[PDB]
């Protein structure tokens, strides 16, 4: 029923917009932007609504109106999943009109395009990009593709990561169009072309790039490009992506003339595809070398020359796995949009659901698949970003059961990764021998393998108990059947020697007695080490954990050692000591084997990891956060990143004058709020009161009340009556689940950047300002805005101070007033402060987002509230939400499991210490372990708590206060 | 004497060079190469050799050996000054011969200039891109075009820092060159194009680059890019090489019909150019936007554009600093090279200098016209550059004494400059004021001028004594009338407040005195802060040096301070807690003032330097890197002190069965040398020893006796006949000016990286290989070179083990035995172990360079001689140089002065902890001061020393023992 009134509110808003005036325009679509994203339906969606801005779209006369609608429900921060997909279902209609004739419509769509690609979730570009290229490809329409570029664009900075694996497939799209007859066109791809280029991310050939981008526009610099690639040492992943931007070039390479370059062409293709661990990766690749390089193997008549086609032919088969006659074997189907789709609509089979959620059903496949090509298989991670949609259609307890299934039937289709082998011999093997390690008569390995290359820095990984220092010490005692004797191959086991010295034994003497060398050449070696003529005199007993292993390594190279083997080297290690470790380790130029619990030193050090999987020793190139994508099996060992637990919220920031914790620091009479054009409030005579103590729990079906409440508790809505009384520097955090989806934009950012990232500008970007486009963070033009105030045209000469205003903030404003507009003579004349004004956030946010955060960073400190952004308050503030530092401060967000992922949010929502948490449906989102863990936090809160939520398990000891909206009124 | 035996030498090689076939023109090269870059002439040139050469070269017959020759003479790590301006010199002719229908003349001309390129000094930039650059401007031989383009991209990575300068002349001769009708010309001029970007170094344009470019091959496109870039955001300071990628696009911008694009033009221009720091940067620009501006904005009618239009034409003015009726201001000279011409020209009149030395003469104003241009003004710097040359016709004493007035006159036409630009960067005005600063009577500013910025940092500088901490403990205490007072603007004088506590107090009292909130409230901040309660309850007298900078930090948080004062808050500071401070002060949000002798951490800390000059205060933008490039005559700060000057050498490394420094590491008997194809020998029955204790000084006019002896000693040449012994693992350390000079090309890099780079392969890139022409890196075409092995045709296969041989090494290859050469049926059979042979390095080096390495380091590795390229290591072996560890690791070479560099090319050839260093001509390119610490240096060097010089006061109480060459023949 309050979901019934929903619809009436969005056919006044609509009837309003739809004869909108290009002046009055934004304004009403700000309306139906805050409204309809909001919990305004229960289980289902605004029908007749999107049925009315789909026509409204098509239509000449109210296109402008319509997509400037769908550009601020697009916005950065508030785009309700409820509505994301019928949204998106829009774009080739507006696509189209951004190749209008008309300069407004095609400029107004342009701009809408942009504004859903930033507004979308990033993991949903499966179901976005096709309309994209789809468009592009079929259009005649200049003006279309241009606008079409400019959202790729925007895309990659959106979903950076998500675009990496498109790569191969908008690469292809951009050079055509980089063809285009029009030369505007010409222009604008080229442009997107470098833009899409920035997912490549990889070292190795990065300085290349702007030189491959030329060939692809002119083709004659093939042999000028191929020529200088022929420096180029892969060292890094060859992803999808690399291959994009390479494979092209490489291709025309080998159809050259000269065979000097279609030799280059062959060594590179050799050198780089080496690299290639999963044949899924060139498979769509093979078919562009294969037949150049057979060609060329039948045609050159240097033998060299020849010799070095055939080898790039042998990697490549040997890489992509083909099979006789070159026969490229079928890619695996897993990560298709096409094939989570099946999966999904056969688990909805039984399920009812009706014509107008089908777009939904396709949305939720689109998510799958991409998720599935990232690798993400946790089950938070799905229930993060798939709940959501699923139930705009079912009911939640159904819905995570289907989503659960879906999941496991979807991740079960990913293809087992080949094992890995040994074509990477830079150097000669130490070792390489058949064995079985026994224990007691307990097995521990049985006829497994181990080949170590010289130079080469490997880690042993496994589950605990499985003789992971059995297998070291064995090595270290020449007990491996096969190993090489010290003569041979001379091993030291650092630290873990054994001699009968002395406690009072210098150690000078300590060393000399064991042989290695002269007390000459033993001094001269542990000066070079840092030892002091002093410390070299003292006796052993006064080394302390940094020294001791100095000396360890120190006297390694005095025996001359082969392979320094290190079983937990970080142990006793302060920070600077253990970065010293970490250096010496990676430029001694000795091959060393490494065990430790430390995910992070292991990821600095280590090149290879060898795994434990039963009784076999299993290879895996990268380190451990790599090794982990391969074998995610691993994400339950006892290693640094797997660690995951319970966490708190921090302790609100101190109040004066909140003398006990019932003390109301949030109390409000008489509101009232009603959107300007509609014909009766959503809201009114609203009364409550909130306390560190409160327990509240808002309750109810979604609705035009129930949302409208919550928007302005949050925040977003101004109250249009009653009075608001806010203590003085009182803070709320608002937890919504767009920011838990939309993390996964910033993979590549640490914990530590990410929330450096969310409080950019004082206030958190994901809460403050979510009735605002904020698409203008790149613009300075636009902050020549003109205000009216009292009747006359101003321009903001500055913001000086800020107070709260009811449920917001106000600004002290000193304007400009402007004479003679539209004048040769116009000119801006600053008006003293008699009439400067109180001009709500909102007003601002838009234009001058910049003087407002330094007048809020004025304020923060003014108080004292202000949380400076160190890195070590960051670290010790989500240590309390149990994310340990070296993850934050060291690690890529990349690497975090979902549940991890929930955590980071968590704690950038409460960075600002708050004295009330409000969590909108936060059951529609996590997964059973994740509410627990919430549920415990949110029970031990020293501040304030508000629930929103459709569950009422989850209320259940975190309730005492119930809130609940019936006929656009409400009484606690 | 022994100098005209070197003009036979010459002759004799000369001769054997006219005639050399192409299949043994290398090994003659070689010959002329090795000989002629050695101290061979006293004071003058080869001048017939120059003569024979040069018209060999513009014969076809000789075209191709004459300029072989010139490549081989101009290697990267060997080319001499002595002979370097002769050599550019030949840079047309061999041009010319790049134009040459002879594919073999064609092909050896285009190698040449590469060669020339990278052999050059750097800083001579000016004396060599003139000849390029008419050359590519006045041919019509397509081929030549892209010869010399080629050479423009090899100056890039040569000479980056100087062709940067470079950038607004070279840019327009390249898009010139673009529009050539020769689709390859067209395409190697475009390629060029995008290397030379490479100097842009601003991320603002880097994904516009490859559109900027396109852009000038079809201007059509020029309304669509200017719309693709209104969406930049300048923030990197503008630079030469930025507006010369960015004017034309803008130039033809401001002429498009569409108002649309004149005025996105101007706002692009705008906000470009209000971030060009000095006006004689945007200077030669001025003239190609200024008339279109101001016509524009006497055209356009839209009122909004007009605005724009002015709004930068404003902007420009005030960048440009141009006088009434937009006169732009005289074009600066000092950097010209006819302007430092006749600075030279007229310190040398009353001295006689003969037409073969008038290049020498040329070459040197164009080497100071780069120091002005590059603002290098410290006199070691000039003397390192310079010296050598003025020594080719003038004694070193006048020649010393003529550049160093050289020096500081060219250095007097460096105009001084237009003043602080704040203004117009973010923040609100804490105080702008005028004020005086008397102490006891003594003036320490006259009627200066002191604004500073709500929230940014600033940093203060000036000479050592001029009052720095008076004017901040004036400003702290309320001392300067004019300055705001605590209650309009509170300041903290950090870890300097004055008041009487007990050493009882606890941290929690000690706040809670100073009366900034309840203990409440205190205690709430101190443990977001970072304190725990067992420390806010302890007395303030337990805290150490990092709690004790906290807790002042904290308590100036909760005074609401407004600027914080720091006076050497890095004392007493480990690494981390500094980290700590930088982190702390860069996040806090508030203005800070700080006097620090670390300029690392005002590096890390500072947004601006305000500046002692006089009695006045200067500002400037940027930190105080930045702040050097300004003001160069500031990189003094630590001078005053005669000690702040010396170094010590490392001590050798350890020698088994040396017990003594009497013992010889080195011994030659009956040694000789002979260059194949000369009537006699150089150099016969030379017997020497040395010892770590050598002090040996190479006295005697240059000759060819004197610099075969000295390339003998230094392994450069290999011995014709005699023996050579030389102790295990013993390492020598050829010190030459080439080093020094040649560091200018590596001013990106940080000490340490210029360390790590030239020991890349575990050997000195520097001294190694000095007779062969190693440029080989990216050719892995000519490994395929054919090394005739007891008369049979192989390839190598591999390199395994090394040995010593005579003055250097041998090692040992695997082949593959060519069979059938020459017929269809070719094949290269990899040989067995059985036949592998013993290869001289010098053979091996110029195509299998990679695989000798190789074998170097496992060699190095095998002996315990290999130092690991720790960060540690470096900064401690730096640190006995006198360079600070922080300036190591974290500073670029750019911002060094001539003295540091000098310190730092010391160092990185000491790196290996040598066993003898032999310094060739120390007193012909270091000042007074320098060559006072570098003898004090070799006077407690634990190692021998080998001076090579003609300055007998450099040896005087230093050297002992006498090696003085006469005819071929020596004893000591």
């Amino acid at each position: 029923s309050d979901s019934q009134q929903s619809i009436k509110v969005l056919e006044e808003l609509f009837q309003k917009l739809s004869v909108a005036t290009a002046d009055n325009r934004h304004e009403i679509a700000s309306e139906v932007a805050s409204f309809l994203n909001g919990n305004i339906i229960e289980h289902d969606v605004p029908e007749h609504f999107f049925g009315e801005l789909a026509k409204g779209i098509k239509d000449k006369k109210t296109a402008a109106n319509a997509m400037q609608a769908v550009a601020h429900i697009a916005n950065q921060s508030n785009l309700s999943p409820s509505v994301e997909p019928y949204i998106v279902q829009l774009v080739p209609a507006i696509c189209t009109n951004a190749g209008n004739k008309d300069k407004e419509i095609q400029s107004v769509a342009s701009e809408t395009l942009i504004s859903i690609v930033n507004a979308v979730n990033p993991v949903a570009i499966k179901a976005l990009l096709p309309h994209l290229t789809n468009a592009i490809v079929e259009t005649n329409k200049w003006q279309e593709k241009i606008a079409i570029l400019a959202a790729f664009s925007a895309m990659v900075d959106a979903a950076k990561d998500q675009v990496a694996l498109r790569m191969p497939e908008l690469i292809p799209v951009l050079s055509e169009t980089m063809w285009d007859t029009k030369k505007e066109v010409k222009a604008a791809a080229t442009a997107a072309m470098t833009k899409a280029t920035e997912t490549v991310d990889n070292k190795d050939i990065e300085r290349f790039i702007p030189s491959l981008i030329q060939c692809i526009a002119d083709p004659t610099e093939v042999p000028e490009t191929v020529h200088l690639l022929g420096a180029t040492t892969f060292v890094a992943e060859v992803t999808p992506a690399t291959l994009s931007i390479m494979v092209p070039l490489l291709s025309r390479g080998l159809n050259e003339r000269e065979t000097g370059i279609k030799r280059k062409s062959a060594v590179i293709i050799d050198n780089m595809c080496k690299l290639v661990e999963d044949p899924q990766v060139i498979a769509p690749f093979l078919g562009k070398l294969l037949p150049g390089l057979k060609s060329n193997f039948a045609t050159i008549a240097d033998p060299e020359a020849r010799e070095v086609t055939l080898r790039a032919l042998k990697t490549l088969r040997r890489v992509g796995n083909v099979g006789e006659d070159d026969a490229i074997p079928e890619l695996s189907h897993a990560g298709d949009v096409s094939t989570t789709l099946q999966v999904v609509n056969e688990l909805l089979k039984d399920e009812t659901v009706a014509p107008r959620f089908k777009i939904v059903v396709e949305y939720i496949a689109a998510i799958g698949a991409d998720l599935i090509d990232e690798r993400i298989i946790d089950q938070q991670a799905w229930f993060t970003h798939i709940t959501p949609y699923m139930t705009i259609f079912l009911h939640e307890k159904k819905a995570k059961d289907i989503l659960d299934e879906f999941r496991k039937r979807a991740v079960d289709n990913i293809p087992v990764g080949p094992n890995f082998d040994d074509e990477e011999d830079e150097g000669e093997d130490l070792c390489n021998c058949e064995f079985s390690l026994a224990y007691g008569a307990k097995i521990l390995l049985n006829k497994t393998q181990l080949r170590l290359k010289r130079a080469r820095r490997y880690g042993i990984c496994g589950p605990n108990g499985c003789g992971k220092s059995t297998l070291m010490r064995a090595i270290a005692n020449g007990q491996v059947d096969g190993f090489p004797t010290q003569e041979e191959c001379r091993t030291v086991y650092v630290e873990h020697d054994i001699d009968g010295t002395h406690s009072d034994t210098s150690v000078l003497d300590f060393v000399f007695e064991s042989g290695v060398g002269t007390k000459e050449a033993i001094k001269d070696k542990l000066i070079e080490f840092g030892f002091t003529d002093e410390m070299i005199a003292m006796p052993i007993s006064a080394l302390s954990g940094g020294w001791k292993m100095k000396l360890a390594l120190a006297r390694a190279v005095l025996r001359n050692a082969d392979i320094l083997l290190l079983d937990e080297p970080t142990n006793h290690l302060d920070t600077v000591n253990v970065a010293w470790l970490v250096n010496y380790l990676n430029t001694c130029g000795i091959t060393s084997i490494t065990i430790s619990h430390d995910s992070v030193f292991l990821d600095n050090v280590c090149e290879y990891i060898i795994n434990y999987e039963g009784l076999k020793l299993r290879k895996y190139k990268g380190n451990f956060t790599e090794f982990v994508k391969k074998c995610p099996a691993a994400k339950a060992y006892e290693e640094l990143s797997n660690t995951d637990l319970e966490f708190k919220f921090p302790e609100p920031g101190y109040l004066e004058g909140v003398k006990t914790k019932q003390k109301a620091i949030v109390k409000v009479t008489n509101m009232e709020f009603q959107y300007p054009g509609t014909s009766k409030p959503q809201i009114t005579d609203i009364n409550f009161q909130c306390s560190l103590s409160s327990r509240i729990a808002v309750i109810g079906p979604n609705g035009a009340g129930k949302s409208t409440l919550i928007n302005v508790l949050t925040g977003e809505l101004l109250p249009t009556s009653g009075e608001v009384y806010t203590h003085e520097n009182c803070r709320i955090a608002y937890i919504k689940q767009h920011a838990f989806a939309h993390i996964e934009s910033h993979l590549d950012k640490t914990p530590s950047e990410y929330i450096q990232w969310r409080f950019q500008t004082g206030e958190d970007r994901e809460t403050m300002d979510r009735a605002n486009r904020q698409i203008n963070e790149n613009d300075a033009e636009a902050m020549n805005k003109i205000f009216k105030i009292e009747g006359t045209p101003r321009r903001i000469a500055g913001i000086h101070s800020r107070r709260k205003f009811k449920n917001t903030y106000e600004y002290e404003c000193s304007f400009l007033l402007g004479e003679n507009i539209g004048m040769k003579s116009e000119r801006w004349v600053p008006m003293m402060s008699v009439d400067n004004a109180w001009i709500p956030r909102g007003e601002l946010v838009e234009s001058h987002s910049k003087m407002v955060a330094e007048v809020d960073m004025k304020e923060a400190l003014a108080s004292g509230q202000f949380r400076p952004l160190t890195r070590k308050e960051i670290e010790e503030h989500c240590s309390m939400l149990g994310l340990d530092p070296e993850i934050v401060s060291h690690s890529r967000i990349r690497g975090l499991s979902g549940g991890q992922k929930v955590k980071l949010v968590l704690a950038a929502g409460t960075w600002q210490r708050p004295h009330l948490i409000v969590l909108d449906e936060p059951t529609n989102y996590l997964d059973r372990d994740s509410l627990g863990a919430l549920s415990k936090a949110l029970k031990e809160f020293e501040g304030g708590v508000i629930i929103i939520t459709h569950s009422a398990e989850f209320t259940k000891n975190l309730t005492e206060e119930v809130w609940a909206v019936k006929d656009g009124r409400m009484t606690p």
